[PDB]
């Protein structure tokens, strides 16, 4: 009755996020321009760069999805749209030179209907995107989609534990998306108290997925290009970015001047305005960054430099060999520029 | 023995911002979980919220509106013995609502308690700075002897020893919290306290052996803190600042810099005690929030979402099964929204 | 092959006031009835555990007198001539037989300065140096005990049990603890040296208690609860600089800035203090005007009584031997202060 | 194998602000301690200070002034081969002073070294972002063969394995620091680094088994961080930001908000390299006046720290000094606190 070991273990676990750690440099024979950044998600899915633009109404529509795929990445068309209008976006990406494209779908009554229209437009992956991927409703929906479409790429999320990954994998998902609470615009951890520090979530989830040969997506909480290197080194095959893309020219929306420079709307899909309700995100603005190619060049540039530092010729080597070292707040403050007034902003550091 | 000398600095304590709730398998949607809670057979709440017994939080108006939302209001004691009984009668005659009243450890304790009993109080709150004192113990023992079936809520404590003492004195409910209050300076002027999450857990650990519920009182700033407080062992939470700005709290609206505010002060501040001193609280202001129903709705909404993430169909499952993970300051900064300029405030996040 | 000091370089861990809280315990005693008296030596006993630091912006004659009349002690600083310090000592003693101390450095004329101070009937000399664990201090302690066998000798500053042992065997009957915590101090920034003050107080009290010798917890106390923690860590008495520097009896006058009154407060290792090529170990600043010393002492003694009440301590020896701490994170400290509410009025004990 | 999978998050690292030095018994007065240091028999310094090889820190006037203070300046490599050999010659002509020069791992690296040796350079710094790479190792091995008596400082590194490899390639001094720089963004944009205090200690642990010194390069904001670096194992420290504001640094002064400033930027920044992907930023630091005044405060802090540690010389500090770890609250206790600062101190801003 009172035997319960769960009571004494409540505060046992410990979690790390990007700003808690650094990558330990290692012997390198390979130059950053020489490393390989390709990644294989499935038999039918493979990215030249391990970057995906989030399926949010302020980040990824067709224009973003086309530019992402042209960079070697992938864009997830968001679902705050009609089924008719979302299938229309997917085809536009497909007829534009054989580009890859993904589309977001929820766990709803009309989900399979939406999925039917998406397969008709030749989408390469559907994203079964929910706030709590570790639920029977997601589980049953993955199983439902897999029975009708045995060869369709299914990305299921979001989860943050090894048990949740195993469940989604056994339900039929071929890619698992990791991240509960880390988002730049996300308040889930504050209003519900729920989450796992993102780097520990990647490691714990990839640890389980590794046993099934299934890739993991690190989704959210990435603020600099160095965070992407940590996430890939923590076990994930690919990262999903929201904030770092919302200011790019191809994302939906126009430019507005705020505090003298150009800005674009960036808001969570669980925010009040996006849902038009106890919300789990906010609405905001990120600086305008210009064309997507410039942001992607800096992102890949940081990944190439990071891989050079770790002697990792490809991302698999980085996943299996890279070591981290933990630091305190004083480590983080030493790691950023410090004790100097920054005069010009770098393409890398705002 | 040098046992007390060698153990001075061994203990470690956690507060709300040190931890997150680990997601778990869920078969339940937020709209279907139960938020009801039983403090005693004659004291049952449909929502796990009590409005603090302070002169800027709970009078009759606050107690009635709290009771209609399914919660409980503690009418504060900075008034005459009779006017407190009228407020009690006003609530009881206002639809048979549950209502509580604060009592101190003083000479006129029994007269006031007698007047509250004649008015049909449903619980008295023996409210003191140091619940683990012989004066509290003696008075609880004295009150249980006169009223063997009256609900007695005693506090405040923060150790298993203090909880065990008050339970053996006769209190059916133990209130936990030394120093975490938003307006509180006890830990700064006196150096004394325990981080509230460890305190709730330490006290609940002892209280669980007796089948005695505990209240998490003070330090809750967002709806997610309540989920952690209930997940750490508390049956119900008591809030001061989260309620002080609502329409039903005592006090007119104050106008500051063109906006609406309400006075909020500790019962140990200079201003509250005049109705020389060495205070343990401060005097302040919180923004006006409107009607109580909206704040409760956001609070319950966040709890419901949290229970869904933790797979908790009821609060008992949350108490016995929810697990935490500890995080650094870097983890807390990842948990809030970050690196985006916030445009509009959310109903959930000011 | 033995690499023992090499492998131990980063082993130790230290705590200060903002890292910990005092754990409340069973109490039968009301704050208004606790005893805050403390005995440093047979000839030096204080009714309240408070000493004003020997700095030229904190303690001169008026400050030591108001401190003594409250049951505490004032250390008159040595940034004055020998004659002028002896006159200041004389003024305190001729002002009702009050206790008074005086700071002395390790110099050639230290013995000369000490001769004049003892003649003026000083109650304690404070052998004040930056690095109490040095041969010059020790030999000077040994030299003064030989000439003045019944003289109260306070020696500092130190931060280790070993340093405590050395000064005690040299002959000091009181040891003063604190390397770098001072509000105006930069020793740890410019020199890289120090020990977190709560760890320093506990480590030195661990050694000094074996000899039956008290320690003074000196510096780093910013709020009244910090005094409770330091006494709970083993100190008989605490020494304060900034919390007293703004008081009426402190030397210096009040300046007005932005409508509020301030007083100058500077480290004795600051440029200005050495003025009346230099690598200082302090800075110069201002603290708020606080009015008469009695109000500050009342909040200070009042906060301590509240703390001892929470700890069930009828006397300060009980607090020293029994009080327990719990460690907390930065998030613990943010919860401990007032938070998430706009503070409207200034509290008498919280600014 | 899961061993590497399992060991990803085992290590822990400390930086300057995580620690304090524990005072120890002193029989030595601060003004009598020795701050002389020996990097090699042909390279001996009166003070353990080296000015970084950056285009905003060290040119000829800086290196001459560093040597005259008892230190050393590394002439930066963002100039032509002739322009760098000429500056090395200029320092030598100013009284037989010591001077060092930075070289990259490039095709024309050997050509530049030949000119620096003809100018009688005392040490070359084979300076790279990732010293633990085959290109550096191969470049070090051939330089040791051609110039067997040349002082070779190779960097940068942050692990013992990297230190051991650079020593086996032939370098007599190892330079430690990946990411601690005030103008550095490597750890943010590449995700890679080792907290500078742990990196110095890890590298000094390995180098000392060979009798090889290490230079603690970067991350020093106050003179007490320097005492920590030497107590953590480095023979000498290298500074960029604490030296760029002096009169002798390259360039002139700009006026900002009523005060005087000097440009300070990383060598991996856009401006120094001029699509590029930077690992540094561009900035400004306050003007400080002559080098002698900044050095005086720095060595003064070193003397005080050694005294507190009872270290009569720097060897004793390296072999005996102890640390104690502290949290952010200790660090806040360590700085001035709860007092409004009125006047600027010569060593604390
Ligand atoms: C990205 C975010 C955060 C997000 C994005 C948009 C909207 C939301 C809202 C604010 C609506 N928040 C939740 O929806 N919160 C939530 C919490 C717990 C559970 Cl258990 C839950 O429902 C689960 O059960 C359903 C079937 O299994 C499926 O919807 C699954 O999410 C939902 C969140
Ligand atoms: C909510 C707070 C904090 C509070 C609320 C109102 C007033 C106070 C003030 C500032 C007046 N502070 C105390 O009152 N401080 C205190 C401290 C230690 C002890 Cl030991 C103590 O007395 C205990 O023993 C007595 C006999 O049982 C009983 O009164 C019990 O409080 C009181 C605090
Ligand atoms: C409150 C402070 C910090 C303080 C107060 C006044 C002046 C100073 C200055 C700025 C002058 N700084 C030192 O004086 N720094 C220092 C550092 C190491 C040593 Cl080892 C040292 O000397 C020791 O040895 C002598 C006896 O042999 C004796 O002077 C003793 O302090 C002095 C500091
Ligand atoms: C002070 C800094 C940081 C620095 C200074 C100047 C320029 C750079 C730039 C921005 C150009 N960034 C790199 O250069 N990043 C880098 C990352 C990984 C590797 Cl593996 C790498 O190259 C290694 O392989 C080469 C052959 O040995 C050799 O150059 C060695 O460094 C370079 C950094
Ligand atoms: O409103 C929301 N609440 C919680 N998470 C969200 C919300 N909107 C987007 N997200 C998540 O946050 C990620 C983007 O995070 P970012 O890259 O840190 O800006 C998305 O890919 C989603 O996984
Ligand atoms: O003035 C006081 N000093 C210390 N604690 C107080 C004082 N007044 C109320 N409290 C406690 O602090 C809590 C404040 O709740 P909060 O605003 O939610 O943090 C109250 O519910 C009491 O338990
Ligand atoms: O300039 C100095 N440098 C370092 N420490 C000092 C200096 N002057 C005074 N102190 C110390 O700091 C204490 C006061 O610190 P406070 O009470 O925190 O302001 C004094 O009693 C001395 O121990
Ligand atoms: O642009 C760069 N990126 C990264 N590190 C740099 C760059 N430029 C110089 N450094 C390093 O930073 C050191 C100076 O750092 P500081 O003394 O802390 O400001 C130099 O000695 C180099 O090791
Ligand atoms: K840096
Ligand atoms: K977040
Ligand atoms: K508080
Ligand atoms: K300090």
């Amino acid at each position: 009755f009172q035997s319960n070991a769960m009571w004494e273990s409540k505060f046992v676990k410990e979690g790390l996020t990007f700003d808690d750690v650094l990558l330990v440099p290692a012997k390198s024979d390979v130059l950053p321009r020489e490393v390989s950044v390709k990644t294989v998600l499935s038999e039918s899915l493979q990215l030249n760069i391990p970057l995906i633009s989030a399926g949010m109404d302020t980040v990824t529509e067709a224009d973003m999805a086309i530019a992402m795929a042209r960079q070697g990445g992938l864009g997830i068309i968001h679902k705050n749209m009609s089924i008719e209008q979302q299938a229309e976006q997917v085809d536009k990406v497909k007829r534009s030179g054989g580009l890859l494209v993904g589309a977001a779908v929820g766990v709803t009554a009309d989900a399979m209907t939406r999925i039917d229209a998406l397969v008709k437009a030749s989408v390469d992956a559907i994203v079964l995107d929910t706030a709590h991927g570790h639920s029977q409703g997601v589980i049953d929906k993955v199983k439902e989609v897999r029975a009708k479409y045995p060869s369709l790429n299914i990305i299921a999320g979001n989860v943050a534990t090894a048990e949740a990954t195993k469940a989604l994998i056994e339900a039929g998902a071929n890619v698992v998306k990791v991240g509960i609470g880390p988002g730049s615009i996300c308040t889930t951890r504050v209003v519900a108290g729920v989450g796992v520090p993102q780097l520990t979530a990647v490691y714990d989830c990839a640890t389980e997925a590794r046993k099934h040969g299934i890739p993991v997506i690190a989704d959210g909480g990435i603020k600099y290009s160095g965070d992407m290197v940590k996430a890939l080194a923590a076990g994930a095959h690919v990262v999903m970015l929201g904030s770092m893309f919302a200011g790019v020219a191809e994302s939906p929306g126009e430019t507005e001047i705020y505090q003298g420079r150009q800005f674009k709307v960036y808001r969570g899909m669980g925010s009040v305005g996006a849902m038009e309700l106890v919300p789990e995100g906010i609405e905001g603005r990120v600086p305008y960054k210009g064309p997507l190619a410039d942001t992607v060049h800096q992102l890949v540039g940081g990944l190439r430099a990071g891989m050079g530092y770790c002697g990792a010729q490809d991302l698999e080597f980085l996943r299996e060999n890279a070591q981290f070292i933990r630091m305190s707040g004083a480590g983080l403050l030493e790691s950023h520029p410090h004790h100097v007034q920054i005069t010009k902003e770098a393409p890398n550091y705002s």
